């Protein structure tokens, strides 16, 4: 249908603009649309875009406004005082600020439908949230309201949530508009979506992105597709992978490259209000944080994962034992059995388990896939689903069989409860993952696996040599390989931490010149470098120029193929900020060739200081673009927990950076 009112142009200078006359009139039922397109890259703390309000004295609580934040939260308010009615809705990380230096028009589409007596919030085609209530306000049956406003609300005469921006388009419709009807509203989005809610994943939440581009310009991505919110494991997280042929203008619907059947894949939408946000799924096996590499000689993909069986995450995993036991500088998987209070048993060649108290061979056989099989025949368990029906999370059987795996909760044998690192392979460049194998422990038998470092590994340019950076405490362990990941071997490299997250990503100044940046516990980017590709490993420095939290955050790198200025140069993405994870930028750094050192000579800021950027993922595109993945929130606050579409994909160019 048509609009009853539209308008556009609109300049908010901490000074609102009154469209009574224009609108009041028009407003009739009880369900509304409000279309509106607008920019704010300069925003106020906290600013209403659109009031509709009682302006009288004694009625300041009856109003329905439209409201950001400076974090990147929208949201709305819906009060009337007489029906004592105050709703809040909102989601952080909801907004764009600025791409390429210029200010991002956001198309914003608010749905209040009195039939469904729902309230729908859209921001660049993303559905923020949808609130159903018991007792429906229909925003202009609020008592006594006499004022349409831009830029602010008015209360009892006065300009409250005074906002700085721009409407160039507002429209509002005398209709609840369809989830159709909505998807037809042209968007002016700076970014794409390369894994998204209700693909083919089916997990509501992503993070941790990976990018890398193949020989064959088949540019590939890898992720974790999170179920359970955004949590890290403990959950149900499987890893997928999409690409593009098309230097990043399209991707493939999504497939795995890792993943368990314990657990349903569900599009479940995690609660997020104080009580039950840290509700976490505690049954399911999964695999989290990925990082890719492309072996030239074999021509194959490889991609590693941490894997954690049932109920398993960093926190709780025995960090005193790698499940291996040791026999004769050879590695076997150990098992136990239901009912025993030890693990009795071993996996050996071929997959035969095998009893360790009496040391003979059982009629089990671990395949491939982790599966156990008895005499031959595959084993079955039942599938757990989830749910929040009975106002808390439970996990239950659904009556679907799916193979016994050693991961399980419900398997006869199962694995010791640490992390582990599995690989996996592509013969055709991530249209098809093999199944993944387990990596042999690299620091004993009694070590508890090394936490691989999300995002790229490493193929170094004159040699075979493929190498993936992984950490644990006081020391980045280097894994590498000769032989198209056949074999590995750890180099292990002292860093002055004890229990830092040191995610750690390489690049490779020149032939067997490796310099690796990491997350620190010091606010500060660390590096170190290898002058013969990695076998040995300089004293840490740190980088001056960038600010991190005490925590850290994942920090990106790559070696650009191109000179900047005449010289060699990084580019680095990670948030630059003391405070959460926002103000992300590229940073450029030039290098010199005297002594390899490295100038930060151009940062750039991919949104505003105060919008989010968690972890990250950058590639030189073949067309010698930039491609950027990057969780758009702060994926550390408590109050950013379980947000559907935050992992967005930018293309930038080298001059947009400098």
């Amino acid at each position: 249908i048509s609009p009853i009112f539209q308008g556009g142009s609109y300049q908010l200078n901490n000074k609102s603009i009154d469209i009574s006359s224009l609108l009041l009139d028009k407003l009739s039922g009880e369900s509304q649309t409000v279309v509106m397109k607008f920019k704010a890259d300069k925003p106020n703390s906290l600013q209403a875009l659109f009031g509709l309000s009682n302006s009288k004295a004694g009625f300041k609580n009856n109003y329905f406004s439209i409201f950001m934040r400076d974090s990147g939260e929208i949201g709305v308010e819906i009060r009337d005082a007489q029906k004592g009615i105050n709703y809040l809705f909102s989601r952080p990380a909801s907004l764009w600020g600025k791409h390429k230096g210029q200010a991002v028009e956001n198309t914003l589409v608010f749905v209040s439908d009195s039939k469904d007596k729902t309230y729908t919030m859209y921001v660049n085609g993303i559905e923020v949230f949808s609130e159903t209530v018991d007792t429906f306000l229909p925003i202009s049956n609020i008592n006594g309201i006499d004022k349409a406003t831009l830029g602010a609300v008015n209360r009892e005469g006065k300009e409250h949530y005074l906002a700085k921006g721009s409407i160039d388009e507002i429209s509002l419709f005398n209709k609840a508009i369809s989830d159709q009807e909505v998807s037809t509203i042209p968007l002016s989005n700076p970014f794409q979506l390369i894994f998204q809610s209700g693909d083919s994943t089916q997990a509501n939440y992503f993070r941790i992105p990976t990018l890398y581009t193949l020989s064959s310009g088949r540019v590939l991505s890898s992720i974790d597709a999170r179920y359970g919110g955004t949590h890290d494991s403990k959950s149900k997280i499987n890893i997928a992978t999409s690409y593009s042929d098309d230097n990043g203008k399209t991707w493939s619907e999504p497939i795995f490259a890792m993943k368990f059947n314990d657990y349903e894949e569900q599009l479940v939408y995690w609660p997020r209000d104080n009580k039950l946000k840290n509700s976490q799924i505690s049954g399911s096996a999964s695999f989290i944080d990925s990082s890719i590499v492309e072996d030239k000689k074999s021509g194959k993909t490889i991609l590693l994962a941490d894997v954690m069986p049932a109920g398993i995450g960093n926190n709780n995993a025995n960090k005193a034992d790698s499940g291996f036991k040791e026999i004769n500088g050879h590695y076997y998987l150990k098992l136990k059995k239901n009912g025993d209070n030890d693990f009795r048993y071993t996996v050996r060649e071929n997959g035969v388990v095998y009893n360790e108290t009496t040391n003979k061979p059982t009629n089990y056989t671990i395949n491939d896939k982790y599966e156990v099989l008895e005499g031959g025949k595959s084993l079955t368990v039942e599938q757990y689903s989830v749910d929040f029906d009975s106002g808390s999370l439970r996990e239950r059987h659904n009556g679907k069989q799916v193979p016994m795996n050693v991961f399980y909760k419900d398997s006869l044998f199962k694995v010791t409860p640490t992390n582990y690192i599995a690989m996996t392979t592509s013969q055709n460049r991530g249209e098809s993952w093999e199944q993944f194998k387990l990596l042999p422990p690299f620091l004993g038998e009694k070590h508890n696996g090394t936490y691989l470092c999300p995002g790229q590994g490493l193929a170094l340019k004159s040699s075979n040599r493929l190498i993936f950076a992984t950490y644990t405490s006081g020391e980045l362990t280097y894994l590498i390989s000769d032989d198209s990941g056949q074999t590995w071997k750890k180099s292990s490299a002292s860093i002055p931490f004890k229990n830092a997250t040191a995610e750690a990503q390489m690049v490779e100044l020149r032939d067997g010149v490796i310099r690796t940046f990491f997350r620190t516990t010091t606010g500060k980017i660390a590096y170190m470098t290898s002058r013969d590709s990695g076998e040995t490993w300089s004293k840490v420095s740190y980088i001056d120029g960038i600010q991190q939290t005490s925590y850290g955050t994942q920090v990106s790198a790559i070696k650009y193929s191109q000179l900047i200025d005449g010289k060699e140069a990084v580019i680095l993405s990670t948030p630059n900020s003391r405070s959460g994870r926002k103000g992300g930028q590229l940073v450029v750094g030039l290098v010199n060739k005297e002594d390899d050192s490295i100038d930060w000579k151009y940062h750039y800021d991919i949104d505003l200081p105060s919008y989010g950027y968690a972890y990250s993922a950058i590639t030189e595109l073949p067309n010698h673009h930039i491609g950027v993945l990057f969780e758009k929130y702060d994926s550390w606050s408590r109050n950013e927990l379980h947000l559907s579409n935050v992992v967005q994909y930018i293309d930038l160019e080298i001059n947009d950076l400098t």
